[PDB]
RNA sequence: UUUUUUUUUUUUUUUUUUUUUUUUUUUUUUUUUUU
């Protein structure tokens, strides 16, 4: 009748609000980073293939290398317009090959480097030399190496990459608190490449990348529409179809709690007849029709400081929060997920109503 | 039938109204308060970052100093336009840097200061000494003080401006009750930065910005409207994060009988049935209507004196009122809000109700 | 089918041939009223406040003066303006400070006055001095008094206007009936003013006011202009806010019936069913749809001898305001509204339907 | 479709040739009735209320003496503009006010009196010496009279031109019938003032007004637009608005069948799918199309000898005028309208299902 | 499609061929008709008022007097441009006022009378010693007669001129037929003149204006346009209204036949979708369209030998003018219009048709 | 060929207004596991 009318979408209100706002604060540094294009791309992937043969090497600007090998497989023009999407005010620091000239211990000798206003071409050959020098070692007692134990082999690139889809999993936390856990993950795979491989170094790839996020953020955008168009192509070898899953299981971070509480409804806790949730149901209803309505571009926003992700949080319904939480808890399954309720006894209840439920299951 | 165009929209009608008026009324006192741009940014953090380290320092202009750290931020033109659609009838008192000599107890000292219609380099230079002294304090006892201890840091502007939403939040009831809530929940977070710094009193920053509110308005729709775009960006540190949180969390003040009255029917309080309410259900939803139509700039009203408030309060419903609130009583969280209902019958007969279904609550 | 165009809408063909007439009556006295400007308003304010401080004063021009103040806080040319729209033959008599002598008791002194066709330097001096005694009165047995408590104070015009306000509300009826519930709702209010100042006689502004508007009408669309353009500005204090909440309240006089008739429709009442009204429907949704169209200015026509009120009267349509009234009477709200049915049967059969169907109300 | 068009408009065709006859009839008789202006009203108003205050005195010419007052309200321009639209070939015999002396019973005193060709000297001092000793008279008794007990008030114009109005309410039919229910009506309200004076003799003022109307014409029409004029202007009092609505009582006389047909619209009696009106429908349809476009001066038609008044009358169409006549007394509201119907088959078939309909009413 | 545009419009070529001819046909008598001016209309109603009073006087120049009352009423030049419109090749015999001496039974006596070429001063003292002898006879047995019982009184003529429309009405027939109907109507209207006169011979008058119309036929055009000037003014009697309603009733005469076509339109009778009268809808619309066109001046030409009333005549078609007889003739109105249809199978049908419709109608 | 009957219009009731009433007032950052 004429109650059903009676309404108020203060979401969709401050959607709107923070959509048209009509003004912007700006920093405009001005910076000048660099971008390669298609051309680089096999110079580069043979510098982390003689970085991964190379054993123990200090594993510090991987993560940077990385994401140039990324912008050089993207592209100049993409690259700049994503950022300027982004609202950036930076430039476009061409990058260019040469050959550099060292007299090495009594020693002329020609090294392929890249002019960059990040990199040095004393520590390029330094990497080199140290890759030439293990990579000689390792052909020593066995006489040969196989074409998928040197340099020259294309899948470099995308096992950093794959180290870094793990990271980006957590950096939701982003706190260097589920570095065990990927150091877990990345040994419970790639036990084929840790054996073919030994500058391996997970806990110093993850530090590594952990500095430059933490740092430069733009590289954040960039590597995510990188795993976006990897994983919409079809092609690649065996570590781009592992990396597109790692990529996609790190979708929708920061959003656990709805698809909790979709747990706990299919359930059917008793515990949802209280009126003190009853109440919350039509608010609970319309996020959930806002999360439906956003579709797609709805799990990567707590990966960035996009605003509008302050909406997804059930947090300030605390009745639906705690009995949500005490249901999955009694399930056994929230490990260690560092949360609170706020009705300790909704939460005990749902969770002694779960255990309960579990034992007679039939 | 026919019966369904006899209506009357006095809400509408007045919103008309006062929107064409045809006159209006002056003060134009033509002040002349300043305005400063995006360079004398850094200089004011590194004073803030100053009036932070330094101990039990006297937080008396220090909404001011943030004040004039969102100007700076926002720009010279912008808040020339915003005040100008508010109506004024001030001027810009441009902002310039200089350097004051003074004979220090015997020895001439440079000392960075700006010029300024309300500042006086006397007290910016004793902030300074004040802050070096305390400063080289804490370098003895350690050795050496981290990077995140001294005034260079850059989150200062934005850890005062926290306070700022805190008290805007309680400012609509205005008469220094909220000050206790305040204080609670600014210790309630920001322990980080409690134990960080050591210049933090809550209460006088507050009572400071109690005064500065008081006495300037302009600044109110100033702090508004640099929150707002604040918030709309997303690239910003950690501070500037937990800012918009507070800041949005303060979104419809004045308005929160609204929100209680669909509570109330959302759990299906059965006095709603009674004709004394039936009555003024088209009323109502005018109301709610006119409030739905106009969205997004909606909740910030009741902060101002923005005249067009006053149609949204549904006290002069008097059955209404009085069975909301004791819905809302008899769900126990109506904590100490100093309201009345009028129908007393109705406010008891409900908040039993209320009470009644929830202990029986499956 | 064709009967749907058999129409008559003598409102309409009403309101066409008294907006054109061709002819007019006039009067065109030819007086000299008054007209001050913004610069006054300080020495008006003090005299107000002035005449508040002093206890027991003769509240029999203040009337006048709040009007005075009025007049200079909207402008010669305004006022002007708005008169020669009302169609008036007046002049402007312009307003001048200036200072007069009187040796008093054996003391020449100064006496800030101004020249006026209504007043007289003998009792601004007596007031001056009356203000003056009882000010160091006051001052004596505390020491000091504070700044809210002396006539330097800006507030004073507003106060009396509150007043204004309040008995333009009533002045519908406008037969001295109203002042009780006056008084009630000025006690109800204004708290804070009546302990802070002590020269409060509400009966006696009342009756000031009464005799002004009984006199002189022009200054009644004066008032009415000015507060519709108080209430659209924003900028203002408390004083000013509850100003333009009362003067609001006063919106739509004489016009109770309608809002009346739509509550019982509202309500549903069965007896609208009846042919006897069922016939008069089409007429009564005319007269709405006018008033719909007219909007705004529809609420304080018969707060003016405006002739196009008489229109907005359902005391032609004897059933439906039998019915209507009935109605109301058995909710229990028509107070003490002296009117009168025409079908007694049809009131009292609606009064018996409505108390039946609230004490069984669910 | 083609039948569409198959039309004839007659009533159209009649106004058209009307209102284009190139031929005129004239009397011209060439006569020279008065005209004052704007400044003998305030003897005129001071004559009228000497012949209020007097008691039972022969209100004969009352009538003339405030259509004398009319004409100096309106002014000598004026009303000859009208009279000259109107078609008449009259003149202008001047006002002017003189002395006139006389020896009353051995005292030569001075008496106002104006010259005129209706008017004589001898009576005006005969009514003026009524007046002076009634006065006197009342005097006695009391000690003094108040100042709304004397002739010197300036509301007794507009007492006269009530009872006025109320007189060419009913002069539609005017053959002295209603003359009993304006009495009635005169008793209804004015209670105010038959108590505050005493020369009030209703049945003699109306047939004064009555041979006035009947003898000169042209007074209808002046009459007529001063009370149009009067209606519009707001300026007023509680004489002058009781006036504007008693003369807007009778707007539209002569023209009720319309109204009530109406009526029965909207009631849905069943009667009208007969065919033999279903057929009349078109050229009813009309006539209604052409009242409507007419619109304002539609409803004074019948006061006056205009020969387009013919036109708006429903007798031609029997069959529609007995059904709704029919219908109307079913309703129990034409209580002695000396109409008649013709096919009396239907008038008893309507009045029949009337009032079956409405004892069943819910 | 291209068919729209084969089309033949014979009734507007007819219209064009007779409206331009280019030769004319004479008769030119050369008579001299009088014509009197606007100074004997006295004289004309005191003698039209004597021959009123005057019992059973031989009513056989009456029908001459009216007119000759009628074109006094006109004036001289205005008589002669009509009949110079008309087309006449006559001359105006000059009236003129003079005494007659007759020594009447012994007694020379003065005589009022009027030189004519029609009139003899023997039976015009007849007539005025009749009227003396009878009006003293009805001064006997009551002692005094009331002005509206004497000749001197102003409505004779116009008492007259009733009839004459009474006839003129029926005169396109005009063959003495409607004689009956006339008298009917006579008796049914004028009773007051009839209570208040004595010389009222209605069929002795008929039978006077039927010879003069039928002998004289330009006093036809004279007294049409004569009724037409008198409907346009306004300034009038009760006798004016009553022969404005009559003469107007006879609006149309000789075109019947298309209102009926239009009610059974109206009716919506189902026989003309036959093929036999879809036919010939183009031609009867296009002679409703001619119709429409002229407007004013159409009702009249039957009146007249206009030779373009032929036009409007549908019995030219059959099929078309049968269906619509029947149709009125099933209603039951077509009392004894003494006409024919043609189809009679078509003419019954529709007839069964109606009657059917009608007894069954809701 | 054409035309073809019926008929003046008006008629009752009635000024309008009339009560109650400033609004505000509470709590709250968000994220946190497994593949």
């Amino acid at each position: 009748m004429a109650l059903s009318k009676v309404k108020l979408n203060d979401t969709l209100n401050k959607d709107q609000l923070l959509s048209s706002s009509k003004y912007t604060i700006q920093r405009s540094t001005g910076d000048s980073i660099d971008t390669p294009n298609y051309d680089v791309q096999k110079h580069i992937n043979k510098l982390c293939g003689m970085l991964l043969i190379t054993e123990d090497a200090n594993h510090k600007f991987t993560g940077l290398i990385g994401m140039l090998y990324a912008m050089s497989r993207l592209g100049r023009e993409d690259t700049i317009k994503i950022l300027r999407d982004a609202g950036y005010h930076v430039k476009a620091n061409g990058v260019d090959v040469t050959t550099h000239r060292q007299d090495i211990n009594g020693k002329e000798m020609k090294f392929e480097v890249l002019t960059l206003a990040s990199l040095t071409t004393e520590i390029q050959i330094n990497i080199e030399i140290e890759s030439r020098k293990s990579y000689k070692k390792m052909l020593k007692e066995m006489g040969e190496v196989a074409p998928e134990y040197r340099h020259d082999s294309p899948d470099c690139g995308m096992i950093i990459l794959c180290i870094a889809a793990l990271v980006i999993t957590k950096l939701a936390a982003g706190d260097r608190s589920g570095l065990t856990a990927v150091i877990r993950r990345a040994n419970n795979v790639l036990k084929n490449e840790m054996k073919r491989y030994k500058g391996l170094l997970p806990k110093d790839i993850a530090n590594s990348f952990y500095e430059v996020f933490e740092k430069h953020p733009h590289f954040i955008d960039v590597f995510v529409h990188f795993g976006i168009a990897q994983s919409s192509t079809r092609g690649g070898s065996r570590v781009e179809g592992i990396f597109a899953g790692l990529f996609m299981n790190a979708y929708g971070a920061g959003q656990v709690m709805l698809r909790w509480g979709v747990l706990a409804k299919s359930v059917k806790n008793i515990m949802l007849g209280h009126a003190s949730v009853q109440a919350e149901m039509e608010q609970v209803v319309e996020v959930y029709e806002y999360a439906q309505k956003l579709g797609g571009e709805a799990g990567f926003y707590h990966i960035l400081n996009n605003p509008k992700a302050s909406l997804l949080s059930l947090t300030q319904f605390p009745h639906f929060s705690s009995v949500v939480l005490g249901n999955a808890a009694g399930l056994g399954i929230m490990g260690e997920y560092r949360g609170t309720p706020r009705n300790q006894d909704l939460y005990d209840a749902a969770k002694a109503y779960a255990e309960q439920l579990k034992e007679n299951g039939v």
